[PDB]
């Protein structure tokens, strides 16, 4: 029916990285998948796992410092180096085959920055809530912000000012946004949370981030490589939530730079898409893989 998924520690250059590779029955191709954050876990892409009755194989991974896996220097928190470790996974555990690789939100502007180096081992290419660019993102953030309640959008710019992000009107502001703009759902599932709980474990999230989804005064915050995408010449395929926290037209930018792609706008879901639409989404990616062979 489903097989048990297989884990194991990899060691992958100098650093030890988690990965659960789920197989078959009837192989036609390989997923390998990107967790966001920065800094969360594979956990919350779970989900994805129902594309092995399908034929398609998903390879799951604790990023550098995320989750499982053992964090590198500092100075080794980066976007690039998130790529390098893919690439070295990827080669070092199927030797020269092609793969599609999807990518959920930072995982989709990481896969994207993957792609644009790697696509020769790529066969396809999914982004799912990514950003090609940090400072669009947050601007199209601080508009859902602004169209909050007075009462959220006031604490945010109070709270949010002078570092009082464990203030309680700030974390209710968080929460607020959060069941809006990140998952839509009354019963946020386990897999989430363990995510969200591996996020504020590790010290990844912080770093790169910064102190949640819409505060990004991390390492990460200038990365835009919105200009080096249409190099991407890959089938690739699109997906945004209608409320989505990174914005439909955040991806637009990214559809508009890759020829031949194609973007879906998932109606009454947000970020955390796999989990709002299960169903859907699955056989979405799995259509799109399918047919690219």
């Amino acid at each position: 029916m489903d097989q048990e998924c297989i884990e194991n520690y990899a060691k992958v250059n100098g650093i030890y990285i988690y990965y659960k590779l789920c197989k078959a029955p009837e192989e036609k191709a390989k997923l390998m998948t990107m967790h966001g954050g920065p800094g969360m876990s594979h956990d919350y892409l779970l989900s994805l796992r129902d594309m092995t009755k399908e034929g398609i194989t998903v390879l799951f991974y604790d990023q550098f410092g995320c989750g499982r896996s053992e964090e590198p220097d500092q100075s080794k928190f980066t976007i690039d180096y998130g790529v390098e470790e893919a690439e070295a996974l990827r080669s070092k555990l199927f030797g020269n085959e092609k793969v599609f690789l999807m990518g959920s939100s930072y995982g989709g502007a990481l896969a994207l920055a993957y792609a644009v180096k790697y696509q020769d081992h790529l066969k396809g290419l999914i982004v799912s809530g990514g950003l090609s660019s940090v400072p669009l993102t947050v601007k199209e953030m601080n508009r859902l912000i602004d169209e909050l309640p007075a009462k959220y959008r006031d604490a945010i710019k109070k709270y949010g000012s002078s570092g009082s992000y464990e203030n309680p009107e700030y974390q209710e502001a968080v929460n607020y946004f959060y069941h809006q703009h990140l998952l839509r759902s009354e019963d946020w599932p386990p897999e989430v949370l363990k995510s969200l709980e591996y996020a504020e474990r590790r010290n990844v999230y912080r770093i790169m981030n910064g102190p949640n989804e819409f505060t990004i005064t991390g390492t990460i915050k200038d990365w835009d490589i919105t200009d080096k995408i249409s190099a991407i010449k890959i089938p690739t395929l699109i997906t945004v939530g209608e409320y989505d926290e990174v914005t439909p037209n955040v991806a637009r930018v990214i559809h508009e730079k890759i020829a031949g792609s194609e973007l879906h706008v998932f109606r009454d879901c947000s970020h955390l898409t796999m989990w709002e639409d299960r169903e859907g989404y699955n056989k979405l990616l799995s259509d799109f893989i399918l047919k690219h062979l």
